[PDB]
């Protein structure tokens, strides 16, 4: 039932911590020696002269909170087990470990377990002479009737402000004051299509509503505030924006954080970002934080939108650089500029011209392929889609038509090939059309460089092989074409030899035919056969 | 069926592009004016004097490739629909739009659709005089028997090297040479627990093998090379490391990229990072790229490991700063340092002392609670877990025992309270224990500041409320405690009044009792009742 990458369940959180450290951009993180049941990460920049800002809580919201430890933000983070509050002992240990006379501010997300455990910790700390303050963050607005708003993504915006002042030597009282001020100006709303996968065997797959979306699903998977009858990005985001606007002051600039709860695709997150930029909330946004996975719920497929009012010191504090593994640098929503380029008409130019010889070839090649439609479909039907005959016929007739309408530059092969190369893909769908267009386009160009027909045709083959990836023996027209083009390269005028070569190659494709679970002529590749018949026709006209 | 955030299916990719631009860190991205069916993103830093490096392919791998467009990397990216190759027209348009005499290098992931479409494009470009080169990247090693290795995450490492040389004015030939050299030294292997959710109605949920993992699942959800009978992070990573080692040179330094296909939790990604750091591959790693979502498969819950050999110019080129939305700065795997702190024994010190008065109170309070065990469980059983009586009895007896063993500092309330506060949570499990410990700890400290008992008890209540979050009327012991403590604050010695107050409060909890779907005494909160009986006992001893 467990769909989770992990090793020993009991070492889960510890392993996450090791990984976070191993990838530390600043290499400013360090575990704190302690009993295995205490999981504290602290910064190596320990400057007890400044006020310590400690945070934490149950794990499963990485990069929170370890990812926000460092200069300008969190001093330490107390990590509980997955979605489980840290022990009182653990919290105390962190306080004593990084708190100097300046004191420390505990930033706690609104959840009983954390409030009670960090709380008893603060109390035990105070008895030991430490100066402690606690700020409970409850930024969720999904449940108006809730006495205790849950603390979610916005919490880190609180870390940011608290960190600003703490690093700059302001006193505990000031840190708390400002931190509380930020909290009071932070509003978040989340939505999810499905809950998260837990690192354990469960009773039922993650909660999910088909075609719908649960507004307000908690970061621990808690029941949300409602269910939206659609997953449409615009509808979902605008609904969220309305509720955000109803909670925000009617005026003032805003910073908005687009947080990925863990399971939304980057593509989706981009679309969400676009919706937000087009929402009624748009004209008041001066900064975007994300889209990014900042405060997650394991792999929960949902996202959250956090709006913080930019009053007073808030904005100054948000924009200050810090040194953490995951703080994202705020960015003003950029406008979508549209660049214009100077592109020459791809369309190949030409002037109809006669040449009885060439016309005779074009007519012959053209007819042979056209006549083979049903036979080539039959061969293709064996394993393919039974349409190769029609695809090839489509191209033949297109060039035949142009021929019959005296529209071909028959007197100039280079331009003629270039013209066919341009027209085939338009009438021939699928890889066949593209490959043939590649063939003639490259051939037409080799001729433009003044090469003889056979040389150009071989270059066409060479290019068809490079892009197509096929080789002699893979059962495609190549198996008959190459032999023929090689035959002609030695005997430029011996059409009988060319045909014979192509014919042998086509025959080889009947052997290596896997699909066959007597004469085996029904296992012949249509491409090769078509090719062999073309040369056969050419050889019989000489 | 569709579990995807999007609006109009036909505008999906376009909306993703808009969002990518809106969030552009460098604001160096711009859409290219064109037919709606052509989706090209180009850099505003267009310097046609240098060789252009174009990429792209089907969408759903964000941030690739739009996220690697910029100085030092991609010049432009051609975006097809979700998991569908861009049109030939589209690719050409990009070439003509950003290519100067210096020419351009097309970097294509190994997939027919892309090879054929970028291919015909290159051919049509060459006829127009542009100098073009194409490098097909096939870094996947999951399918040894495959003639055409799929191109996955490693592709961007190729963009990095190509970009290095192109920005520095080297010629096309050199760009291609180096780009090919990087490719040849790039090896990737992916694994997934489930395929991705598509932006459409489907026949069945994403492919998934319960308890197992599909090794080599493609970035388009293509069938992998095998199925691992476990999801264990260590086993899975070591298996992958073996195969990587079998493909890598037996010696040489390495850069390893840990890519999140889109649906793995950040926690999981950290654990994976730890496994890699402990794998036999460990001693040859000088740089880590990620964990991060770099080349995704929508929300596919899997990850990939790419190893690139650091020979010649590779390392120099990897470490150069570039200007893109998502290139991650490589980091040396940090070692996990363990810090030591100086923490004073939390354990409260005391010396047994007598005091008949206090002892009489402790005995009385202690007994009353103990006697009420079964009755309080009965009340708690109504809606709670029916254990409050036992939890409270557990604490009572613990303090009674200490009392009976002449172990209490009876002559010093401050230390006595501090001692009880320390011992309750140890014997009382759950929030009840923590709350009571909070109460006494804070009370003991208020006394230490030289306050009278009633004042200290009120501070205890105040702290219990702050952390506990409960208020008068929420149906907890507070409903009886507060009234009593307030009564005593006015009449310090009138125990009868205190009891009566507590009793009224306990009675109030019988009314607001929701659970009841006569006398209503069975709807009384255990906490409140326990509290009322304590005071009743005190009042009856005077
Ligand atoms: C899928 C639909 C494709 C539709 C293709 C239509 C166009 C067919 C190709 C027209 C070729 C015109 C060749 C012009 C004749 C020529 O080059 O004469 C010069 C040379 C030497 O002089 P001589 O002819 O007077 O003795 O002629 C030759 O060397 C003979 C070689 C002829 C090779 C023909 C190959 C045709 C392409 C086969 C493609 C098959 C695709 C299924
Ligand atoms: C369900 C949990 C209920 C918790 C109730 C706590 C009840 C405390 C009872 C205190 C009686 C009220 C004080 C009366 C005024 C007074 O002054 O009494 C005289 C004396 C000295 O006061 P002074 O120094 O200010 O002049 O007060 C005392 O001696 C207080 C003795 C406290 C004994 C506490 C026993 C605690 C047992 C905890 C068991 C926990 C089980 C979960």
């Amino acid at each position: 039932m467990s769909q989770f990458f992990f090793n020993q369940r009991t070492h889960l959180v510890s392993d996450v911590i090791d990984g976070a450290i191993i990838a530390s951009p600043w290499n400013n993180l360090a575990r704190l020696e302690s009993d295995p049941a205490i999981r504290i990460v602290v910064r190596r920049d320990l400057n007890k002269n400044n006020v310590a800002v400690i945070s934490g809580g149950g794990s499963g919201h990485e990069p929170a909170h370890v990812g926000f430890i460092g200069k300008g933000m969190l001093t330490a983070a107390v990590c509980g087990d997955v979605f489980a509050s840290p022990s009182v002992d653990a919290v105390l240990t962190a306080i004593q470990a990084v708190t100097g006379e300046a004191g420390c501010l505990l930033i706690v997300k609104n959840y009983t377990g954390d409030r009670l455990n960090f709380g008893l910790a603060a109390e035990k700390a105070r008895r030991l002479g430490y100066n402690v303050e606690m700020l409970i963050v409850g930024d969720d607005i999904s449940l108006p009737d809730n006495k205790h708003p849950r603390g979610i993504a916005g919490t880190i915006l609180v870390h940011k402000i608290a960190g600003y002042f703490a690093e700059r030597g302001y006193n505990l009282a000031t840190v708390l004051r400002e931190a509380q001020y930020a909290a009071s100006n932070t509003f978040s709303l989340g939505v999810a299509l499905s809950s998260c996968h837990l690192p354990q065997e469960t009773d039922a797959a993650p909660r999910h509503h088909p075609g719908h979306a649960e507004l307000g699903m908690g970061i621990h998977g808690e029941p949300g505030a409602s269910v939206i009858d659609t997953q449409n990005s615009a509808q979902v985001v605008n609904l969220m924006v309305d509720k955000l606007l109803a909670a925000l002051p009617e005026t003032g600039r805003l910073a908005v954080m687009i947080n990925n709860l863990g399971g939304v695709s980057v593509a989706e997150m981009a679309i969400i970002t676009r919706e937000l930029a087009s929402s009624p909330l748009h004209s008041r946004i001066d900064w975007l934080i994300g889209p990014a996975s900042l405060v997650t719920a394991l792999d929960m497929k949902g996202f959250s939108l956090t709006a913080i009012v930019l009053e007073e010191s808030i904005e100054k504090a948000l924009l200050t650089e810090v040194e953490t593994s995951n703080w994202p640098t705020p960015v003003p929503p950029r406008e979508i500029t549209c660049v214009v380029s100077s592109h020459a008409s791809a369309r190949v130019e030409f002037q109809p011209s006669a040449n009885a010889l060439v016309a005779g070839i074009v007519e012959l090649v053209t007819a042979t392929l056209s006549d083979l439609e049903t036979h080539l479909n039959a061969l293709d039907a064996k394993v393919g889609d039974g349409d190769t005959g029609s695809t090839f016929a489509a191209a033949a007739r297109e060039i035949a038509s142009l021929l019959h309408r005296q529209q071909l530059p028959l007197n100039n092969l280079a331009t003629l090939f270039a013209l066919i190369g341009e027209r085939l893909t338009v009438v021939m769908g699928g890889s066949s059309g593209v490959l043939m267009s590649i063939f003639f386009t490259a051939a037409g160009q080799k001729l433009e460089q003044g090469a003889n027909v056979v040389e150009a045709l071989n270059t066409g083959l060479a290019q068809m092989k490079f892009y197509g990836g096929a080789d002699e023996g893979d059962r495609t027209m190549i198996d008959a074409l190459q032999p023929a083009l090689t035959s002609l390269l030695a005997q430029p005028k011996n059409l009988q030899a060319a045909f014979d070569a192509a014919q042998a190659g086509a025959e080889r494709t009947c052997l290596s035919s896997k699909a066959n679970a007597e004469s085996l002529l029904g296992n012949m590749d249509p491409g090769a056969q078509r090719l062999a018949m073309v040369f056969k026709a050419l050889a019989e006209s000489e």
